RNA sequence: GAAGGGCCAUCGCUCAACGGAUAAAAGCUACCCCGGGGAUAACAGGCUUAUCUCCCCCAAGAGUUCACAUCGACGGGGAGGU
């Protein structure tokens, strides 16, 4: 079982892996960010099975494929583990304030793939967002999420895109989507460091 | 004669549930009872469709380039009757 934050940075490395593929005309380069991309892998698991050995074969070889990594993520993307939803009454008791609070169906995927889960009322122009934190206790914070969205870089996933100013007075563009913000980080640390600047 | 009445004048009410039932009044019933009501709720039907489910319009964008492979912000228009 991994992070969904450590899977977007496995997704990342093989991208670059695949990226050097494409751009890079040196083996030696090459083979240094294989191995690079291999002791990513290690880092990751301790211990690793067949399938990631062959997926890591796989990534080895300079002739890589798009439906490789595509099958490759994929048998990544089980050992992650999805962000656990919170049952509508333990809901209400994280926001206690907001009345009939709703939270839009989340593809198992994207639950995946995301570290923590946050959505926006729009017609209050309100996001909600609810995280697990170190102690593992459920964090909801509710703050009013800017309608306008300009291109910027983004303090939760400490990536530059197009940003939503986020209000709960210091303001913060924030990414209008909670899912794209989790592809984008790669540390769950991070996105705490983000709670920790509010 | 007086006592006590009448007439005139005036005083005493958050009688505020303010045309004030008495000078004087709160609750429980799943132990319940009678007379009534579909004049009135709980189930289902009907109407409605905010909500809900589903389908679209525009296409900012994402997608190496490339809106429309796939996805689709801000907005806009419906259908269904679970
Ligand atoms: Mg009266
Ligand atoms: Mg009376
Ligand atoms: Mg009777
Ligand atoms: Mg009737
Ligand atoms: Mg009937
Ligand atoms: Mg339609
Ligand atoms: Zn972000």
């Amino acid at each position: 079982m991994i992070y969904p934050h450590q899977y977007n940075y496995i997704r990342s490395v093989i991208l670059r892996l695949k990226n050097v593929y494409k751009t890079v005309n040196d083996k030696e380069t090459v083979k240094v960010i294989q191995s690079e991309t291999y002791n990513d892998i290690n880092e990751i698991f301790g211990h690793i099975d067949d399938d990631i050995e062959e997926s890591l074969k796989v990534l080895m070889n300079i002739r890589l494929s798009n439906k490789e990594i595509e099958a490759i993520l994929n048998k990544f993307l089980e050992y992650v583990v999805p962000f656990e939803l919170p049952s509508p009454q333990k809901l209400q008791k994280v926001f206690k304030k907001v009345k009939k609070i709703k939270i839009p169906q989340f593809e198992e995927y994207d639950l995946k793939v995301s570290s923590f889960v946050g959505w926006n009322e729009l017609a209050s122009n309100r996001k909600y967002i609810i995280y697990y934190d170190e102690k593992k206790q459920l964090k909801g914070l509710y703050g009013e999420i800017s309608n306008q969205v300009v291109k910027g870089f983004c303090t939760i996933c400490n990536k530059e895109s197009n940003v939503s100013l986020f209000m709960k007075k210091k303001g913060d563009y924030i990414c209008r989507d909670s899912i794209h913000c989790n592809k984008q980080l790669t540390d769950i640390n991070q996105f705490y460091n983000f709670i920790d600047k509010l």
